[PDB]
């Protein structure tokens, strides 16, 4: 798809969470054909961040997918123009999310763009997120359909946020992938399961922090 | 409050609902003590749109709401320095909207300028708001809290947007209502009906559309 | 329709909340006109109930509903057969809850009855249900409507259970009312305001409170 | 766990769908080692059911999944005493299920009885399930996490029931899985696949179908 093995990509994150507006930028290197990918972020406006960084993290690319053979590869497939995504946040505390995502393609340069918008609310005081009582995501497995008649994606995944104090903070994903171009082939429907975690790095001068993904598509076991 | 019996506004909305992005600007007269108002809005930007103009019209101000002199009235004594709410849109059929807008109010213009952003998405193809198929919302009776050591309000009311075919299309709406400076008082809970309308005024330049909002501040009965 | 301006009722509740059963008979008075209800509850059976007895109060009759003139009263037209009705309760928390009522009427003794059965589950043992944290429902406004071509009502209303911390817990009521015998008239879409209140009396050989509500119904005051 | 690579199991099924009483009964064998399982169903009230038979499906058990050395197997592990389950469906359209289920096992007759009770409402008219348009649930991948200091276990699973013109229906299951006496281990969170399929097997004097499912324990890949 005029993929490399390795890749870098950038980050560029603005968004507003229950009215604070901030500004997050970043840089990444990762592994198309592996599915995996590290990233390095930082607040470049409206740090230090009042709410839990774990609710941003998956806002911040499903190329980074190891796909078999037998499945079609919706997101490299989308080379090179890329593709757009949007997804809804449902925390089960009440709190809302929206997040935008455009993928682009520095073709010579080898480097992936990501410019995305998040809008989250209803984020309790007292919540995890707003008392950053969070650490990390859980594993999960992810529904991924196609949309009949549509080019898209459908993509279906209950979220569990671990928190401090041992316990778990559910969030429903609902994406929907659009390709920048129509789509010649389509996957069936399938599952891609997931490993999200996040390792700060803030100093005292900077809030920072490096997320770290790995996904591998599958298909029923059945 | 430092307002008029009858006032002007100033309507700038952008979004990008399923992905069209628009913008929208509009112009209205409004009273404040009689919680009424009308509307003249213009998409100026992605028109015409899409989908239904129905989603957008809430996301046009608890100003113009009609209180009883033993309630407190948390938005006209918002004043000077105004206020910001937020709101998600919860869509029977899995659609996602979140609204977010900036009140501002200009006292030597005695107008009221409103800035916002709305966006939404998982509107199915094939639903009313995608076809088009949407005809105005049925009145509703919000619920009204404070929340306690916040300074915030918030808004709960489950909305029907009527369909052409005469079906209900349900949503919900739950509000963040937050005043610029800290509030003097806070009110009780208590309740706001409304009764907003759409009249389509689009030509063949431009799309175009008149709304109308009519809303009582109550308490139990 | 055959009622009386003061009635008397019957209560019988089978239930189990995260798999606690029980069984609750009660008695009441009421003003069918006045929209007016007190009865007074007795858990014969679970008790004493290890969850919040504030989840089984809307579960114990619209018509003790105060109509005007102009509105159609599905319930009192219901005379003399009854009615029956199902409601769906989603608490903010996760727990769901599922309730039915049958109610049908001792004609010449002038005393409804009211049969129930009350599914309750994934309260969380932390929750104030579980912990018993509650007080009383605040008051509501329920928006009321008919159904095209099917003779029967839905019932939409969000309920705020007020707790001991001074807080709020919130739960969704989706009611379904379904008249004994096909209706001639129907009622166009209003609003019925409530006050429901809970009032103990366990002794300590057994636990009963007594309910207590009050409901006028209204149109859209425009 | 004093079960066998093959057994028996019967089923009792009483419920009221949209006010609809009904009883159903069924006999079934299967593989509590393969995860594997194969069952027949009759209505013996209140057929013919007057909705999709589909929603009944997963209310008819957990011991019957091939789990991994690695993982704990809380469900055999529930022997002898047993365990219980209750259910919450939460169907796209509005509709709202609850299913609970009491496991027990006859050492003596190597069969597993189950005891359901299946209740759900608001299942709109025009509904798939009301139209009986539903066909088979599309294969799924279940989260099952261990409940700290409980005992108990919680599935959690987003169904789709998939309808005659190839649609899909979304439906959330959300279970509480409980053993009758106190666990000696806990698994710990994995996940849990499954496959069910049903092939209609009425005649003119009962209403019967045959239900079939595979499912296999697994852990993060």
């Amino acid at each position: 798809h005029g993929l490399k093995e390795e890749m870098t990509m950038k980050y560029h994150m603005e968004g507003c969470v229950n009215g604070h507006k901030f500004v997050i930028t970043g840089e990444g290197i990762g592994y198309p054909f592996k599915g995996k990918q590290t990233i390095n972020l930082c607040v470049i406006e409206g740090g230090p961040l009042p709410f839990s960084e774990d609710i941003l993290s998956a806002g911040f690319d499903r190329i980074f997918t190891e796909y078999p053979q037998d499945i079609v590869d919706y997101f490299k497939n989308s080379c090179p123009a890329g593709y757009t995504w949007g997804r809804s946040f449902l925390f089960e505390d009440g709190a809302v999310c929206i997040c935008n995502v455009d993928i682009t393609v520095s073709v010579k340069e080898n480097c992936i763009y990501h410019k995305s918008i998040f809008n989250g609310m209803n984020f309790p005081a007292d919540g995890p997120v707003m008392k950053k009582m969070t650490t990390n995501w859980e594993a999960s497995c992810e529904k991924i359909m196609p949309v009949p008649k549509q080019g898209i994606l459908k993509g279906d995944v209950s979220m569990y946020l671990l928190l401090k104090d041992g316990g778990r903070y559910r969030c429903q994903f609902d994406t929907v992938y659009k390709a920048k171009s129509v789509p010649s082939k389509m996957p069936e429907w399938h599952f891609i399961q997931h490993k999200l975690l996040r390792e700060d790095r803030s100093d005292a001068k900077n809030q920072k922090w490096q997320l770290t993904e790995h996904a591998i598509a599958f298909p029923s076991a059945l």
